[PDB]
């Protein structure tokens, strides 16, 4: 068992696989060890002020998602995770399908394990 | 060819880009086609009780401006608006920068709640 190369199967249709593109976005997601998933839900947290964080079980890992005030490269999102980060793999991404990036992020095979808005968010609240 | 993805890159400025937010607000700008924005003037008008609200020339199509004397979720804004052609419904963070640019060309006015507008 080596470290996951991308995120699983399941999500791969809600991201964009354009890691190096120029477009800015405000929604994004990480896979990684739980034990640094945990910390950069802390830490993104506070870098980007995020309106929202979740952090889900993924298959033995972790998989955080949140949103953005503003909109970033997923470059840079990337950068910032990495630095506080070594030994341990991270894959980073932008989400196209925000709600259906989240959503499948709350049902089998998946779970939540916490999320700064307590109740979660429901479809008509995005703006996309 | 695609319809819009995002207003004017000149107009980007102004505007808060969050596709998700708990944040309320009291001035929106709408981007969507001439007729929708002209049937949105009246409705938005009534709806939301607007202080002002003004419509403009974009290009092909036209962007929709007001100010509201209560806050709301831009989301809310955008689900009233959505109710086929494109539309882009976002908060604005520089009021007055945003409609002052509105009324210069390239834009420029169609109709207004205010005359003289601003």
């Amino acid at each position: 068992v080596e470290d996951p190369k991308d995120f699983p199967s399941e999500l791969l249709s809600f991201l964009s696989h354009a890691v190096f593109s120029n477009r800015t976005l405000a929604c994004f997601a990480i896979y990684t060890t739980k034990e640094k998933a945990a910390l950069l839900y802390k830490k993104i947290m506070e870098k980007y002020s995020v309106t929202f964080i979740s952090r889900h079980n993924s298959y033995n890992h972790n998989i955080l998602f949140f949103l953005t005030p503003h909109r970033h490269r997923v470059s840079a999102i990337n950068n910032y995770a990495q630095k506080l980060c070594t030994f341990s793999f991270l894959i980073c991404k932008g989400v196209n399908k925000e709600y259906l990036m989240y959503s499948a992020l709350t049902r089998d095979p998946f779970s939540v394990i916490e999320e700064s808005l307590p109740g979660g968010l429901k479809e008509h609240d995005f703006n996309p």
